[PDB]
Parts: C-alpha cells; structure tokens; sequence
C-alpha cells in the first residue's frame, strides 16, 4: 500500500478526560481516553476539524506541531484559544503538498511525524498537562509514501515511557517480515537517546533511504529532547530473525531505572526463540 | 531580494570589545555601540576578512570563530598566544573557500553555513566568563546563488537567557505576512535546549530550505541543540497560517515556564495582528 | 584516493575481556594486550565476523554491537542468555549486508557506517559498570567505493572522560599537513556532550563528506551527542589552515574547563609545529 493524494475535509471529535491517579488523557470518545492519545493520520492536502470538548474541571488546550493552523487554533491561553471546563471548541488543522513558490524556491510540505499536546494545564506552557498524559501522535503522509502493517507510538515523557510505571514496557508484537512503523516523541525536562536492538533506520523524513543517492546517516541510536519527534519503518527481524528485541533509552541511569521495552518478533508459527 | 554573488573580495572591519552596563561585555563595530549578540558578519564564499580588533577593556579577551578558515595565529586562544591583552590591538584574519573537486577525486566542502564567533579567554581559558557576559555573535557565509532574506534575526540560547535578556523579556521580532525571514540560532553555556517556533517549520539541512523534490531532509519545527551548535533557516512569515503573535521558545518545560520565550509578531499589510491582546 | 573493495569475506578473530590496571576493564585481540578503547574492527559490507570470545575475568561479561546484523544468540545480554560467565568462551557472530532493492520496491539500507561495541552485563543488565570500566570499542563498516584514510583515531566521551583518561591528559593525535585523517566519535554514560574541532569541519551525513555538489547536509564543526551515539568523518589535516596544535574539546563550558580537551597536532613536513611546546 501507498498513500493517496489528499484533499479531503475530515471531522473528528476529541475529549480531554481525567484518568486514574491524577492523570489526564485525550480520547476520540468520552470514556475512551488513552496515554498516548489516539493516532491522527492525514494525507498532505487534508483538512481536519477537531470538535474538542473539555470534560475536566480545569482549563485545557490542544496545540499541534507541524501542521498549518490559524492563530485562533494555536491552542494557548495567550491567544485565548484554550477551552474552559465543560466547553467545546473546534480546532482546524490544515496540510499542504510541497511545491515551487512564485519566488522560485521549494515550499516544504506538511508530511512528517508530528504530535499534539496540551499547552495550559499547570502552566501556560502545559507542563502539568504533558506530565499528566495529554499528548498524542500525528502522522502526515505524502502521496506515494509506503504504508505500514502496524504503527506503534513510543513517548519518552520525563523518566517514563507513555507514563507507564518503570519496568512495565510497553511491549509491541510483530511477525518476522512485518513492516512496522515507530513514532518517537519526547516530552518534559530531559534529553534521551532512543536505541533499538537488532534494527536500524535512516535519519531522514521517512526513516527509509530514498535510494542509492540518499547520503543520510543510517543509525540505531538518536538523541532527542522535549517536543522532538521522528519516525521510521523497519522490516521486523530483517537479516536478524525472531527474538525478544529490546528497545530502550541508552542514558545509563535511564535504562537501569526501567526506560526499557520489548519488540517481540515472532516466527511465522508464533514462537519466539529464547524468551 | 536576489541571490548571493560570487565571493573573492578582501574586506576590512574594525571590531571592539567593550564593557556594558550590568557586568556585561559586548563586541561592536564602533565604540559605544557594542551589542549582545555582537554584529552580524556576512561573507560570500571566497571572501577574506581582516578584523582589526581592539580590546577596550581592562582584562584579556580574544576572538575565536567557528567554521571559517584561519591559521593558528588567528585561533584566538591563550594556549597559543593569540589573545589580546588589555588595551591592545590585533588583526584577526578569516578566510572562506568555495567547494570543489580535489586532485584525489574527492569533493572538498565549502565554507558556507551558519556560524558564530565568541570569546575564548575571559574567566577561563575556554571563555566561560566572556560567553556568559555577552561576547558572542553570528557569522553567515553564503554560497554563490543562495537566496537572500528580507531580514535576519539572531536568537542565542545562552544558559537560561535569550540573547542575555532577563527572563520573559524578549527579544520580540516583527514581520509582515509574506516576508522572507532568516533565523540564525546559536547555543552557549552549560545546558541543552530545544528551539520551537509556533506556526512555522523548516528543513534540517544547510540552508533550512529543501533544495527541491529530491531532498529527503526531515522537516521540523523543534530541534535539540547544545553549547556552540549553530544552524539557520529562512521561512515565509505567516505562510499558510496568517498573521498573529507566533511564539518561539525553548520547549524544555521548566525553561519555557521560566521565561525562555519570545514573540514573532506577524502583521497583515495593514498593520493588524488578529487577537493579539497582551 | 584509495577505495574500499566489495565485501563478502568470512573472517574470524579472537577477543578477550580482561581486567586492567586501576580497576579498569578492556577488550583485546591477544591475551594481555587489551586496550581502552578496544581494538578497531573494520569490515566491508557483506563481510561476516566470528569473534571467538573469552572472558578472563571473575564477573560475567558480554559483547553487544550496534548497527550490524546479528541473531538473538549474539545479542550479548543476560536477558536472553548470550553473556559469558567467568572463564567462559563463546563465538559471537556479526553479519553485514549491501544496500539493494526490495521486492516491495523499497530500498534496503546497507550496514555501512560508524558503529561500536560494548559490554551489556557488568554492574547492571545494561552494562553500566562495564562501559564505565572501559569495555567499549569502535566498528567501521565500509561500502564499496568509500574513500580510505591515512589514519583513524577513536575519540570516546565516556561520562566526564575522553577514552577513560584523567582530566587534561589527552589523548593527543599527530598528523602531517595533507594527511587524510578519519575520526570515529562515540559517546557513553550519563551526560550529553558537544564535540568541537578547532580549524577543521565536516559534513553531517553517513561518511562525513559531501558526495558532490548536490548534497545539502549541513557542514559543521560542532555536534551534540548522547550516550551510545556514534558518527565519524574524514578531514584533510591542516587543509586551508596550516600546521598547529589544533584543540578538540567538548564545548559544554564546564566540561572543557574541567579537562575534556585534547590536541590534534598537525605538523609541517619537517615535523615542527609553529608555536607549540613539546
Ligand atoms: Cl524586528
Ligand atoms: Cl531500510
Ligand atoms: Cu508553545
Ligand atoms: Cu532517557
Ligand atoms: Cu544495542
Ligand atoms: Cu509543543
Ligand atoms: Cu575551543
Ligand atoms: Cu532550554
Ligand atoms: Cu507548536
Ligand atoms: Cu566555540
Ligand atoms: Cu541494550
Ligand atoms: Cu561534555
Ligand atoms: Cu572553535
Ligand atoms: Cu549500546
Ligand atoms: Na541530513
């Protein structure tokens, strides 16, 4: 599968909800909040109207990286684009294809691995909302982009992955030969280095070299900081086979404290060597 | 408007290091007009710049540049006695070169890029005091044919300040929708940071602009940088997003909460900014 | 210039983990000759390496490698029982592949790049103690046609040391003007760093040099890196700048002040260095 040319106007509902233990999450339905929030995927040219309701007892917002939006959808208290308790606001995100401007230069398209998060809970930069769990991934695809069999989102939020307790993953499963897409977001206060055992990717927009002429470094380890995002696709077990392949932050105190998960790659019969 | 010409010119400028109010120190092109950041120096690949440097201060100081060609006598360090004693003068010479094929068949990278200069001698033998006090500034070297901007703004994350300004006090920059704005970004000190701009994005490559449809550089609005990293880009003000008070800030959460924030004020051609109401 | 040939060879080498003077631990290819950093392993894309590994120590130890192809039985972790007990032996196998077209129409990336190996079992299940003690080394995988250097030097920022050495004790590296010098740069431990080289610059891409005039990679002399990052490049020693004691250092100000500094000693043909103290 490859991505089609975009151009459709889409609508979705989103809600901010309290979860257990002082956490907060986004969901596409009341009672369906999750951390991270739901994956939003768009084709370059698509417009998305996000009909957003704050079900909580404190103000909240939705702010997005990378996409086109007018100042009225900035999602900050500074611009009065936040949402009071019980309120509804329609946020509009737009995207565009690349193309040459009249001045002769190449205008970059929206395609990329992006993310949305809160900007008003706790402080006017969303520090409390982000810690509590108000973040989620946005994928914008260019026409012809290769589509994966599955997508997994890994968020290094301070000293946790996806706000989970230390040493509790998350784990992800695949079968040898699956095309697996990873979205990588970082939040909070610390720099991290994401590492994957047994797999590697290109350090460019799609995480895959375009061909023999792409000079991007091929890596299996990458430093990132708060609100960085990137993504890539790998063929699970390619050249290396089945197994319980760790991924972790490579800052030594961070892995030692439990910023680790498993990429569980099964043989076609469902078994996993040595696990 | 237009594009950078071919280089090759021999240029001179005078540069002064001066004390400023409040324990600051700055470079400038004239006495009593020092600034933090210091003056933007622009060269075209091939140009030579002779910097007639004068220390007006009562302590040693130096001038050390990233990226450009210099011989060891313009290194600007005490370690090889290229610093400037109090009250003294020295000529620092910087050269630039074009890219080109070597005799061995390999491709020699050119000098073009976003670079910077700073002190290497005040407080420690790595300029830790000078850098903290404000002795830093931007250097742009352009390749022949590089697109030229309508304006250029330099943003330096120096420890917990922007351009040595106190928390929450700017700087702010203004533009009109459609302006071609160049941003030069430099980091200094002890901390890593992540630079973010609302409403705008750039390419992670030499010029910040994709060269065309075959450039696979990631397009970003957020980038981690550490001490003495430099990069630059050009954006079209309000492109696809309209006028507004577009924030820029470090995205390390405690850093933005403690004032590492500024405003990119993008106006309509009639001067209006929608919903800007501070 | 000289160029890497096509790979495809199957090679074998012995490796040992040994305790070294002063509470350190190192890898080596011969008993009693372990070093920090460990020996440089060089492969052409397609080659296979069987490392016949022996642990001469009193604690379990492993060998884990970045970037290369390996099965789970050569992962080098306790978590899947591919560590080596005291006195034990194990054959670890590393494979590499060329780039090429896939049936789905995508371009599979090759193994070529600047990589590294290290312990994953000493002190903790992530090798924190082993890495601190010095169990790390560089791996270079070359693509057919890659330019070969006159010499290669490995610089490891391991916590607050370079190559586990005390502050202000190097290492220093020697070259003659015109030498083609390869640098492998690895980071380990707990802290981010920014590697900086006076007088020289390189391209932020796979090989550290631009393929030609269509490569838009930023040209840099300063780069932020974190634990287990690796990159490398090649430079012409003194090119456009001449002979001298060219410092390299972390540019985090407190780190360079504390001694994360070394010298790139570039000599004239007669072996002297204008302005230096041997
Ligand atoms: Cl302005
Ligand atoms: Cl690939
Ligand atoms: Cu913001
Ligand atoms: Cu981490
Ligand atoms: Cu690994
Ligand atoms: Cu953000
Ligand atoms: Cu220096
Ligand atoms: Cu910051
Ligand atoms: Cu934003
Ligand atoms: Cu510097
Ligand atoms: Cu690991
Ligand atoms: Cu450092
Ligand atoms: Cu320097
Ligand atoms: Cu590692
Ligand atoms: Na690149």
């Amino acid at each position: 599968g490859a991505a089609p040319a975009g151009g459709e106007v889409r609508r979705v509902t989103m809600y901010a909800e309290r979860l257990a233990g002082g956490q907060m999450g986004y969901g596409l339905e009341k009672g369906k909040a999750s951390i991270p929030g739901p994956l939003i995927e768009l084709n370059e040219g698509d417009t998305l109207h996000v009909e957003f309701e704050n079900t909580m007892d404190v103000p909240v917002s939705l702010h997005v990286h990378g996409l086109d939006y007018e100042i009225s959808s900035d999602g900050t208290k500074q611009n009065k684009s936040h949402v009071e308790p019980g309120g509804t606001r329609t946020y509009t995100w737009r995207t565009h294809e690349p193309g040459r401007r009249a001045d002769g230069t190449w205008r970059a398209g929206s395609a990329g691995y992006w993310h949305y998060h809160d900007h008003v809970v706790g402080t006017e930069h969303g520090t409390g909302g982000i810690r509590n769990g108000l973040y989620g991934p946005v994928i914008v695809r260019r026409k012809g982009d290769v589509l994966p069999d599955a997508t997994h989102t890994i968020v290094f939020n301070d000293m946790t992955i996806n706000n989970r307790p230390a040493h509790t993953g998350p784990n992800f499963e695949a079968t040898v030969g699956d095309r697996v897409e990873i979205v990588m977001i970082t939040h909070g206060e610390y720099y991290h280095t994401f590492h994957m055992h047994g797999h590697r990717w290109a350090d460019n927009r799609t995480g895959m070299l375009t061909g023999p002429d792409d000079p991007s470094q091929v890596i299996d380890n990458k430093i990132c900081g708060p609100a960085d995002s990137f993504g890539f696709q790998i063929i699970a077990g390619e050249g290396v086979g089945a197994g319980a392949w760790m991924y972790h932050c490579h800052v030594q105190s961070h892995s030692d404290m439990g910023m680790v998960g498993l990429f569980l790659v099964k043989k076609p019969d469902g078994t996993i060597p040595g696990y």
